[PDB]
């Protein structure tokens, strides 16, 4: 019987490619807390979640002592094979921090799979080893904007997020621009961060139904909370719109699909605090017949390969993932292959297949 | 016209004079941030909030890299005068962390009443300078319970607050106790912190019915996110129903109005992000004919000034902020006078009048 006895952390910052650039805030770098966990067995398991806090509220610092302090104490000592409780045990005492969460929860399953000599994706009960991802575009000026879609398509994407929402006016223009650049071929996706109201919302589905465009959802038009809002656009809605930030958990899960707010669930882990919560909320889904994608924020390619063999055992195809297009290649490709726009997992791997090396030992 | 031209922060703990323990945590103590704001002019402006982590989620950490490396830049260079646009620019930045936004938002107040050379209570409007508050119980069995309340009743104290949710049964066998113990002078207010479910809300309102006691309120008494079966209870029950945990904004306060949800919106600053948050739950409640009453974290004499302020400049009377009662005197005797139950707020003081600076070493 196999007990956790041992946890650290450590901060990781990544440098990115180009400046990311959110409603809120400007940044070259994302920032994660890793965590390690180990067994009175000697394997070790990690997990890595970013600090959004425009976002999920988390920051380095308060993770790192929601870890140490809060965490530990329930987790050093028990069997890892009561996960389940343990976690349940340590999560109520600690209301939101979802990517602490996150963390911990990842770190356990890296352990599960490494305890049965398998990947975590296999654990989960994946088969498929590759999956697809949208490219994201800033919001920016029509013009830059067209650039930036072209320069997508010419690396091979076909799926293309488009963040509107900064200016309804810009969002409203483009869509001329694009029925007149790009073929059905080019399967956009738009994400408003919530940042339309109802009245626009409707006006802008309106005018995409005005031309000959292959759009395949509308996400989160409106605030998070606004579930009215986003039930009266489902109902009003030609296109699939999706609930981001809406959902973060299961019982969110619950409300949007009481309250019929989407068509479609954007599950991250990131919100959902890790695996057995998105999982959850996956099953929720199905029942509903809701659908589900998955995203990510800004985070590490460690937490884009837990997200994808959470999709790959869900059976979710739909993915924004595109992260891995901001970073250094040699940061993952020890266990990714990212041949646009397909993210395929290495063969073989051990649990999740990175260690932290470089960071915790060197 | 002043400016903030600095902003640091210092960490408090303070010990409790006996154990406080609910039926989400137990606790001997209170971690807080204050923050502290220099005006240009010279003038210092503080806020105190606690760090709960199981109830808001802040954490002393979070805050003090929130107030100081997300918030201070918005902040600092920026007029006094400018504190609305400033603080709604500044609270985009970050999700949850109420705590942390509570800090900085009495720190505004404290320098908009010192600049206007009055207390924060004058400035907000208030016109009385006393409230009375309840005094709240520890989970535990009967008999300490009961010692626990007649403790209180010896020191002054008519309305009791007593947590359950921890054990159901002892929570059943305890009204048994409270009737023959007490008289209909004593008011009961039972507080569950999330921790019945549905049937035993309703099982425990009956068993209240079948005693012969005073009871004032039934306070959160289902899980934060279960508002349908807030609203089942609000409907069930004779007695007012009060969303503490399923309330900390207004956007939250008009879904439980929307629901039909309580009777009465317990509200904390620790939960609203401060004064300017609190007051728009506050009008929305009055429009729609729901009452509130201001309650408190386990959290230091700081905030109960503040929220004390707060809840006499909107006439609200019913309250719960005896933290007052757990720690030591000192720490609040250069601000208020606690003739227990009532808060009597000190004449003359300007801002809030906390004192922090002679006792706390606060660095940038
Ligand atoms: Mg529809
Ligand atoms: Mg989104």
């Amino acid at each position: 019987v196999s007990k956790i006895i041992d946890i650290k952390t450590s901060i990781i910052k990544i440098p990115l490619k180009r400046t990311f650039i959110t409603a809120v805030r400007s940044t070259n770098h994302i920032d994660s807390l890793a965590v390690e966990l180990t067994l009175d067995n000697g394997v070790k398991g990690y997990g890595v979640a970013p600090a959004t806090t425009a976002i999920t509220g988390d920051t380095l610092q308060g993770m790192q002592y929601i870890i140490r302090e809060i965490f530990a104490p329930v987790i050093l000592g028990s069997d890892l094979s009561d996960y389940k409780q343990t976690l349940e045990l340590a999560f109520k005492k600690v209301m939101f921090n979802s990517a602490a969460k996150m963390a911990i929860d990842l770190a356990y399953h890296d352990l599960l799979a490494k305890e049965q000599d398998i990947s975590v994706a296999k654990l989960l009960g994946a088969k498929a080893n590759s999956i697809v991802t949208d490219v994201s575009i800033s919001c920016g000026n029509v013009a830059e904007t067209i650039q930036n879609i072209q320069n997508g398509v010419e690396a091979n994407f076909t799926a293309i997020k488009v963040k509107t929402g900064a200016d309804f006016n810009r969002d409203i223009q483009l869509l001329k621009a694009l029925d007149n650049e790009f073929s059905k071929n080019i399967k956009f996706r738009f994400d408003a961060n919530q940042g339309w109201n109802l009245a626009q919302t409707k006006q802008f589905i309106e005018e995409i139904n005005k031309y000959s465009l292959n759009v395949e959802i509308i996400e989160q038009p409106v605030k998070y909370y606004d579930i009215k809002a986003m039930a009266e656009i489902t109902k009003f809605s030609n296109i699939p719109v999706v609930a981001d930030e809406s959902v973060f958990d299961a019982k969110d899960a619950e409300r949007v699909i009481d309250e019929q707010a989407c068509n479609m669930i954007n599950i991250k882990l990131a919100k959902t605090g890790g695996i057995l919560e998105a999982q959850k909320i996956k099953k929720l889904a199905d029942s509903a017949g809701i659908s589900c994608m998955v995203g990510c924020m800004m985070e590490s390619p460690a937490g884009i390969l837990a997200t994808a063999s959470f999709a790959l055992a869900e059976d979710i195809t739909v993915a924004d993932l595109d992260p891995l297009d901001w970073v250094a290649k040699d940061l993952y490709s020890d266990y990714i292959t990212f041949n646009e726009p397909n993210i395929i997992l290495k063969d073989n791997l051990k649990g999740f297949g990175f260690n932290l090396a470089e960071n915790l030992y060197f």
